[PDB]
């Protein structure tokens, strides 16, 4: 009963969340998982700041209202060779990665670790942040509060 979160560095508050390594989060649990975090998911506005600070990632991910993947470089195989906050437009499938916006982060990028989850509850899951530098950080709890979801 486990569940690893791949978690990256904040670029103006806002992080990419990938669980377990897969695209694996519904638009419900994105929400919860951004709780977890005593976080919400970003605004198109907050992403765009966060890009404009050095936040690219080659992964779709739900922000509030769209899936988007943010591209400072073009690269073939990443949104199609886009720059700038690309949006999905046409797929037929629901589950993705999620994005997560923290107020108390610092301003620019915060390439430290991430080492809580401040905000899950009592549960039965180890629940294990893993950073890209391989630190990780384990609890018992949960955050998914829709069944649909369990
Ligand atoms: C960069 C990313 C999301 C890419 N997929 C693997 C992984 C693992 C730990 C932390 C981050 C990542």
């Amino acid at each position: 009963n486990q569940i690893d979160l791949n978690v990256t560095c904040r670029y103006a508050g806002v992080f990419h969340v990938e669980k377990n390594g897969r695209y694996s989060i519904s638009r419900t649990e994105a929400a919860d998982l951004c709780q977890a975090f005593n976080s919400t998911l970003p605004t198109m506005d907050q992403m765009k700041l966060a890009l404009s600070k050095g936040f690219e990632t080659c992964r779709y991910g739900f922000i509030e209202g769209n899936v988007v993947i943010p591209r400072i470089h073009p690269n073939a195989i990443c949104a199609a060779n886009h720059t700038g906050v690309y949006i999905l437009v046409t797929s037929n499938t629901s589950h993705y990665d999620t994005y997560c916006f923290n107020a108390s982060a610092p301003p620019e990028e915060d390439c430290t670790s991430v080492t809580d989850l401040p905000n899950s509850f009592d549960g039965p899951v180890t629940i294990t942040i893993v950073n890209r530098d391989g630190t990780r950080y384990s609890k018992k709890g949960e955050y998914r509060t829709h069944q649909e979801d369990i």
